[PDB]
């Protein structure tokens, strides 16, 4: 079941894209769609599986790592890969979270995006090379 | 790791499809390309790939059991699944194999992939009910 989290990491590429409103989330934006952007296609359940996805898939080990370090990062105290749940505690920890665990949140979510920006330009270049002849 | 496996499900059609001259593939073929077809691109490793990401990615019981009954029927003697290995014993069995196994590996194979085109109905249906409003 290796090859086939390999054989899909081109997908990882469509998360990180999906991700994007997260590098300027604000802090009262995180408030009011707190929800959404943490699940179906919210930001922050599409950047959780697309670091899985690398660090399931990929066959660069920094990438793997970088991809690792990401999902485990704490986002207010919560490890960044809780954050895309479907009202977990990722969900109430935001309404009962308080102007200073959401610029906290925030800062960090912002940090994550311009690590995944150097994370996603070594996907694409090992997705480009192992499909050249194909 | 659950949903990131269910996030590649769509990557699975184009496996699928690099395995298409398997459905057709005559005694004399597998002989010749016996390697070839089993490695890189090759349709065997494709289908291998393609029916395990079936097997952990869907969301449909059916789905999940057939990729397994596939991935592990044998194809003369051997598990359909080992057939996609650079240099194992699929690719020996080949050269050492028999016009009686070959027809018998071959007849097999066409069978693996009219059952594959039912599959792959039901896999395109799930992956464009999945991305609907995405």
């Amino acid at each position: 079941k290796q090859m086939v989290l390999q054989q899909a990491l081109p997908m990882t590429l469509k998360g990180l894209d999906k991700a994007s409103e997260l590098a300027t989330l604000t802090p009262e934006g995180l408030a009011r769609e707190h929800s959404r952007l943490a699940s179906g296609d919210g930001a922050l359940r599409s950047l959780s599986t697309a670091l899985a996805g690398i660090r399931a898939g990929s066959q660069v080990e920094e990438s793997r790592i970088q991809a690792g370090r990401l999902l485990e990062r704490s986002i207010g105290g919560i490890a960044l890969q809780q954050w895309g749940t479907t009202g977990g505690a990722a969900s109430q920890l935001v309404l009962d979270a308080s102007p200073e665990l959401r610029r906290e949140i925030t800062d960090q979510l912002h940090q994550v995006m311009s690590e995944v920006a150097l994370l996603r330009q070594a996907v694409e270049s090992e997705v480009s090379r192992v499909s050249a002849d194909y």
